[PDB]
């Protein structure tokens, strides 16, 4: 395999499906990647990862920098090593949880800029690394957001040039481009230009699901993601619902991470195909069917409600367990449903579908 | 296979080494049961603790009836149904969490009885079924340890009758009595006659590990054993340590349960054929090694000290999960090394052989 190809096999409107090579595995998009923060996806073995369907995971720079550690973990082998997971990696940057000077950023839990982010990333091995940004809050001025937008295509150029120094890291790894300017379709086009003259492997919709809700948020992907070279992946950032990315892969997203399968199963929420249930409901008590009548996953296959809700109101790790097992499968379900239905050219109507169905 | 039988399959000394065959399997004797507090063996899913080598779990019959309920559990199928456990299930009887009248105790979290114990235990479906029991503090005068003794085994009688009463229970399960005395070898007599006049499946030794210390439970073992019925096995409830385990099965137990490989792990403390550690210590921080060097456990082929330090230290559920996983699978291999040196005729240098490097 090589260190980096994109491949579309078929398209529906803006809609594509295809693959990412690269040398530590192939990447069906679209794509979701579980988030493992600490280097840990939480609750899950990354055996089990891999057996819900992901191709890739996400790593947080920002929070394996502070514990355990960018170097500490480089002197152990690096992170595929560290957790045990031996296929693509994508890491964050860092601008999201650092949401100051031109210069980079110094905070108390520690430094980061375009260099040190870098360096982060490689440390831990990165298969896919971010160019260090920096992140607008929702709502913006013009003329704030303009601002933020123009240090970060400074800064993605300083990215781009610490990636490419590195020769190790730029002959084994992909960089990433992070395209800002809030809600503005001028800082949008400005920031898309920008980062096409740099050159980056992937282009990502960054700044957004920061508090303006799907409409607006699907507003601004109508015009943004035409803006971004077209045979290269688009990345959606921190999407999210799966009403969200549907909705996003209608507009040309290919690849998405959230917290939110795991964070919310942790809490109680699981996915279903008729929208999403709160487990703890006293209605499961004694209910025998599965989390979701179709799912295929383990949880599925073996589990009652009753059981999970159990499990969860009484604190039980196990709940932990089989509720994000179950919440991961799901999310990989619904991207394979999303890519077949590409390939097959039936995308528009399985997006009604869906919808008619979740939101009964 | 029978609904229970109990064969010896090889001596060395007071140590044994057989089969307990019933419906639900086979269980190899000396015994480690891992305990499911709640319907779980906290942090592991049952295929994982079956991979382990265990042939039997725990289930707490006082913890099941405040929650989920005994009778929820029953309409929903049984505890094996409800768990996904579906081998053999030993269910204790409560009179240790209970630790009041002659005919039995009410408390706030509800009553039990030896009639309501038996019923609840049948509710969840357990394999072998514990007698209700009055536990002596330790220490007891003669005289308290002499009453709560005498009036063990009138609800060992009123035990057995409930017992005998339910067709389905006595035809499908187990019964075992269980010997109290405190540590007196007149009343412990007194007990072991009263138990076998009786008649039960197998007879536990009651009332230890409550605070005497090893020399102690050691020294009331030495004489209690001996007392009871040597073609059933001998259970000794709540031990223990691994030097606490080899010491008794010298002295003749065939059976064991604890929470230690499961709390302890939570807590961050791997035993090892060098004695436990602890694996938050700063010394393990970059320690490449698995948790143990032997070890055929799934966690030390695959991950470090260094990182399941990492997962303690941050809170992670899979630290929880692998530290379990670890602990629960030494102990089976304890008990498998404790079958195979009876079996050889070489348990003596075997227990010499562990306590001189588990101690060193
Ligand atoms: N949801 C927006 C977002 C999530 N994570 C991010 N990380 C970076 N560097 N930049 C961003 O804009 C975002
Ligand atoms: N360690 C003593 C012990 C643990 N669990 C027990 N359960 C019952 N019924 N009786 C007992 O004496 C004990
Ligand atoms: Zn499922
Ligand atoms: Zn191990």
């Amino acid at each position: 395999r090589p260190r980096f190809s994109f491949s579309i096999a078929a398209r529906e409107g803006k809609a594509r499906t295809g693959t990412i090579e690269m040398k530590r595995g192939v990447i069906r998009t679209p794509a979701f990647m579980p988030v493992g923060t600490a280097a840990t996806v939480k609750a899950l073995k990354p055996e089990t990862v891999r057996a819900t369907g992901a191709d890739i995971i996400l790593g947080n720079t920002y929070h394996l920098m502070l514990r355990p550690g960018a170097e500490r973990i480089a002197k152990l082998g690096g992170l595929h090593s560290f957790m045990g997971w031996d296929r693509p990696i994508l890491t964050d940057s860092g601008g999201f949880q650092v949401m100051q000077s031109e210069e980079g950023v110094t905070f108390k839990s520690h430094m980061l800029s375009p260099e040190r982010s870098i360096e982060i990333q490689h440390l831990l091995g990165s298969d896919i690394v971010m160019a260090f940004d920096e992140v607008t809050p929702y709502p913006a001025t013009p003329s704030r957001a303009a601002s933020s937008m123009e240090r970060s295509m400074r800064w993605a150029k300083r990215s781009r040039d610490a990636f490419d120094s590195r020769k190790e890291q730029a002959e084994n790894a992909a960089l990433f481009g992070i395209q800002q300017g809030s809600v503005f379709e001028n800082l949008r086009q400005q920031s898309a230009d920008a980062l096409a003259e740099i050159g980056f492997d992937g282009y990502a919709v960054g700044g957004l699901s920061g508090g303006e809700g799907q409409d607006e948020m699907f507003r601004v992907l109508d015009f943004s993601v035409p803006m971004l070279p077209d045979d290269k992946p688009h990345y959606l950032m921190g999407v999210g619902k799966p009403d969200d990315i549907v909705g996003a892969v209608e507009r040309g997203i290919d690849m998405f991470d959230c917290v939110l399968p795991t964070r919310s199963g942790r809490n109680g929420q699981a996915f279903t195909w008729d929208g999403p249930i709160n487990i703890r409901n006293a209605r499961f008590s004694e209910d025998l069917k599965p989390l979701d009548s179709e799912c295929h996953c383990a949880v599925c296959q073996k589990w009652s409600r009753a059981y999970i809700h159990h499990l969860i109101r009484a604190g039980e790790i196990l709940g932990a367990m089989l509720m994000t097992e179950h919440n991961i499968a799901f999310y990989q379900q619904l991207m394979q449903k999303i890519r077949d239905s590409i390939s097959e050219g039936r995308f528009s109507q399985f997006a009604q579908d869906f919808r008619a169905r979740y939101f009964a």
